[PDB]
């Protein structure tokens, strides 16, 4: 029973608290090494006859990447304290994995033997706002969405050639634009907009931030903004702004002051100037975003700086009732600051959503003391790798999916910002080879996957751009130039979700085969709810089977309505080339 | 090359920052599955020709429990940001482990492939006070050390029968006692005392705390205390007090007020009263330490409570310049509080030592935001399991040792409170079967192991008690009743340590054999320093071999002085029954 594969730890995803009364304890073991695995537990203060008392509950397998299995144990310890170990049996073999080691039997003379969860505290419980779990985000890039009261920059009118626009130059877009096409989104079905930086800055992208307290004139003013919000909350849309605290622009006052003062500048330590005489020759002589001189790294460890950004994070939450905060290059900021950030904002408006940009494992930030979630780029990676590049397979995709999924405690996943692209990646369509057949499948996956998804403005109407900055083309508002077939598709999925719980906040369950490299079928479940999803990632009609539960009464096809009855053990679903279909099993 | 064994994560012990310029990245693999394993790295912003640039450094094996190996990579990333992957080669096989998965080759088109350490920040660096790394703790239990100005409780005079004392009753001990025998310790060589609760409380153990701001009259007063400290700092001893914040006593004012007010008590939420009418019938109807009615659990999540204990933690640090804080049942307190605790105390007197009582894995508390270390009980477990019970073997002991050791980032270990017993466990001697031969070996291990050790007052002079409360017998101040042979032993080890760096803050390295179940030989190293330690955990003379380095010039035996020369590849060390010996290899 290969012990190198078995593993557990009383921290993070392997062990955490779901609610103020339940704990989640997951055990990782080899592929199909263990046929079982019970959870041995008891209060660390429960004894009898000088022997630590404890009972054992069964743990069920909940997935498995390519090599491991992952089991789970939902236990509500009485008095909130509990000591535990695992009893995995693979036939005649019986082991008793414990924090101390393995045992052919369960030690009872001491508690020190087993792993331990001291005390379940609500305060340490990871709790993201419950509302983000039901919404569908739409991220707009102001400088390219919709032009309003032309108080814009003197340059390039709307769109150019069918191809070649987006020249790292302004097109006129502004905040007034969003306020106008608000009904377009309200029709589509999005329940929240995440919009790129809109604070005073000399650039088509306000990342070179010059004044965190003043909205770039070009986009508008506090009034224009005050409207966008009012109107949105009216429609049921939450506005999420972008916080660029990791750095500033060559125009930021303090930094500008480190040029007409230097070492005398009261803002010398506001940055990371290793050597003075501020020389950005071969490259900046101070820390910058990448190597961007016009992007000095701020010193968040500095009391003043820390007090500045923190007054900024609360300003726009007070003066504009915004419902979130996106953190640009959030992973490059000292953990200390973020807990202070979370304390301020969650103290002001507890419902604010703190999202951090982290294209990699962000466990260190999702412990409940900092972020509420991150821009889930790893999932997108897997999605694009399957449907777009068609690199991996249905089983590998299912694995890599069951993987990243398990590397976090449920609640964390239940609030994941599941995007597929953004102002920083090639357009979804160009990535699909122009085959809107695939794009339709991707939207089907995302809008079918639990979490808090987000659509990149252009991508819903068959837009095409590719790698940055081509991915920020001006929005296509031409009813003739925009794929309504695709737009319609996304609109029915967003609603299919809004009404089918399991789709937005339920547990997945893949059913892939090693031989059938192109057949993906998974079931979103949530209590009695079940919404199966068949998919033929092929370019030739296929016959993908789908098992129906005997307890099922009906089998209503979504997006079409064809509602039939189970009465079978399996149902060979026939699909066209890159076809797909959804089913919502009943119960009787 | 079994992939189930390989594993890494960009968090905790597997990856962390040692200093403000160096990172430690450890890779775990199967037993002897990999003959090598290089560290592939580079700045996440280092590109060329649309390809992410990176170089590769070799990683060395630094240990291995029973199944794994653990490798290590010391890298100082330029600009403080770095993306990495591992290249493990086992013969012809070559894998490229990455956060995304395995690859027969190193992907270069994207950085998203590899693991990532965003930014090395001093503020997030785990830094315990450098002084605790050189000291040797001595923990006294006031109510049983030395009687001073008899302002004690009316009961039992000093000691009783050779056996049967310690009846859960006071013997008269007090703070004046310590101030008197301070030279005894100053001779022994201890550089700091950790003393059990001394705050007003009706009990031989002040855990039923009744007033965190007032020293139990019986022990003395602010003056007596002010002296103990002054005197200690004079001798080079740091005083560490015990903080009992997880609960209080049936006499604590607030709780006492929840009896003459009940629901009207302004202190109703100061505790965890599930049901009112406060009934501790079959057992408390509110949360308690174990099930101790006279020990109500405090509510640290409450602003007032939180503000109370936090004013207590700083009081005795201001008014008495104490150098530490022991946290009783620290693991049962909400992580939130501890970061607030650390912020207060480290803000007042940064050098204060925050120690937490956790008899199990405390990674969640040793991230640099809460504790400086914990009462390392797992190590003691292994030590007693080897030398006392003689349960496991020399190789198993070495493994379990290399295990717990690797489950933490170095700096954490370098400040571990390595004790072997305390007021809560059977006496070291009784645990050795009265065989002071073993006790001498245990002291040899501990005082030879890196970290910040601590001796339980009685244990140094061949005292004997056993399981609580027998382990709190009155100190044996009788020159005739106290084993001077053992006392002398400990005194020469404490000095052997005080002068030989590698012993207190260096890296270990076991050399055990599968056949020779009773021969343990390890080398403490630190730069040029090397102090070998041979040990024959047997009851019959043995011939344990010890390899000498060719670069070695001398080979001075410690505790005896016999200094000879290497001139060999190995040196068959002959030892008596439970003998042992230390060597300090030279260099030339």
């Amino acid at each position: 029973m290969r012990k190198e594969a078995i593993h557990h730890r009383s921290t993070d995803n392997f062990a955490y608290a779901y609610d103020s009364e339940t704990l989640h304890l997951r055990l990782q073991t080899k592929k199909n090494d263990v046929d079982h695995v019970e959870l041995l537990f008891g209060d660390p203060y429960e004894w009898h006859d000088g022997a630590w008392q404890f009972q054992t509950m069964p743990m069920r397998k909940t997935g498995s990447d390519g090599l491991f299995d992952y089991w789970l144990a939902e236990v509500k310890p009485p008095y909130r304290r509990l000591r535990y170990g695992f009893v995995l049996r693979a036939g005649g073999e019986k082991l008793v994995y414990t924090e101390k080691g393995f045992y052919h039997e369960a030690p009872s003379d001491d508690t020190a033997y087993y792993f331990c969860f001291p005390f379940l505290h609500r305060v340490d419980l990871f709790q993201a706002p419950d509302w983000v779990k039901d919404t569908v985000w739409y991220q707009i890039f102001p400088e390219r969405f919709a032009n309003g009261n032309p108080a814009i920059s003197p340059k390039g009118a709307r769109p150019w050639g069918s191809e070649d626009p987006t020249p790292t130059s302004f097109f006129g877009g502004d905040l007034q634009g969003i306020i106008d096409h608000l009904d377009y989104l309200a029709d589509l079905g999005i329940t929240g907009i995440y919009l790129t930086p809109i604070f005073r800055a000399p650039s088509n992208h306000k990342y070179d931030t010059a004044d965190y307290f003043e909205i770039d004139p070009h986009f508008g003013d506090k009034e224009t903004l005050k409207t966008l919000v009012k109107r949105c909350h009216e429609k049921g849309i939450r506005v999420m702004l972008d916080a660029v605290f990791n750095h500033c622009g060559y125009e930021f006052a303090p930094f500008q002051d480190v040029l007409k003062n230097g070492a005398a500048s009261r803002y010398k330590d506001w940055f990371h100037i290793r050597e003075f005489p501020l020389q950005t020759e071969p490259r900046p002589n101070y820390d910058t975003f990448a190597f961007v001189p016009h992007m000095p790294k701020l010193n968040t460890a500095h009391p003043e700086v820390k007090r500045y950004l923190l007054d900024v994070a609360t300003y726009w939450i007070r003066e504009f009732d915004i419902d979130g905060w996106r953190l640009d290059v959030a992973n490059e900021i000292d953990h200390q600051f973020w807990r202070e950030f979370r304390q301020a904002v969650k103290a002001l408006k507890p419902d604010v959503y703190i999202l951090g940009e982290i294209w990699h494992d962000a466990m260190p930030w999702l412990r409940g003391d900092q972020f509420d979630a991150v821009m889930n780029y790893p999932l997108a990676d897997a999605a694009l790798r399957f449907f777009a590049k068609e690199d991996m397979s249905a089983s590998e995709f299912a694995d890599r999916l069951m993987h990243v999924l398990h590397s976090y405690p449920k609640q964390v996943n239940e609030a994941a910002f599941n995007l597929l692209g953004s102002h920083d990646t090639p357009r979804l369509l160009t990535v699909c080879g122009g085959d809107v057949r695939k794009v339709k499948l991707l939207f089907l996956f995302q809008l079918t996957f639990t979490g808090s998804p987000c659509i990149y403005y252009g991508d819903e109407i068959g837009m095409t751009g590719g790698n940055d900055p081509e991915c920020r083309k001006c929005m296509v508002w031409d009813p003739e130039k925009q794929n309504k077939e695709l737009y319609e598709h996304v609109k029915q999925l967003i609603a299919l979700r809004k009404q089918y719980r399991a789709l937005r906040r339920g547990d997945v369950a893949f059913l892939t085969a090693d031989d059938e490299v192109n057949h993906l079928v998974y079931a979103k479940t949530d209590g009695n709810e079940t919404v199966m999803i068949i998919i033929n990632r092929s370019n030739e009609a296929a016959e993908i089977p789908m098992p129906i539960d005997a307890r099922g009464k009906w089998l209503v096809n979504l997006l079409t309505g064809e509602r039939f009855a189970a009465e079978a053990e399996t149902l060979c679903v026939s699909l066209p080339p890159y076809g797909f279909v959804l089913y919502a099993v009943e119960s009787w």
